[PDB]
């Protein structure tokens, strides 16, 4: 539920598994930058979805943009704010079994996580 990469920490990643009809999902998490230099989340790789698109700018969630990670701050990806859209689900997801995902940061590199799939 916590992942350290460089001076970053990915904390409690999760997503609401799609409803029986939907094909897309939304990925959420806390990302800490505990270092003195900025970073950004630039891409996400997920085998069980067709693609992942980062909407990192909370002022304009339509824009495809990386999540900026200012030094010594926690950034929140959450419903109604910055998030990652997971597009075109290949397989069906089930509550309890996490979703394996690779987060790519501009400077800290790649990290493999298991996102919690939550019942609601």
């Amino acid at each position: 539920h916590e992942y350290d990469v460089g001076k970053l920490k990915v904390e409690h990643p999760w997503l609401r598994a799609p409803a029986d009809g939907e094909k897309n999902a939304s990925f959420y998490a806390f990302i800490h930058n505990n270092g003195d230099t900025p970073d950004k989340l630039v891409a996400v790789k997920v085998e069980k979805f067709g693609s992942a698109v980062i909407h990192g700018d909370a002022k304009n969630l339509a824009l495809e943009a990386p999540v900026l990670l200012p030094p010594k701050q926690k950034i929140t990806l959450a419903p109604g704010g910055a998030y990652v859209a997971l597009l075109d689900a290949k397989k069906h997801l089930e509550v309890g079994w996490g979703l394996e995902m690779t987060l790519v940061f501009e400077k800290a590199g790649e990290v493999v996580i298991d996102a919690a799939i939550d019942a609601p």
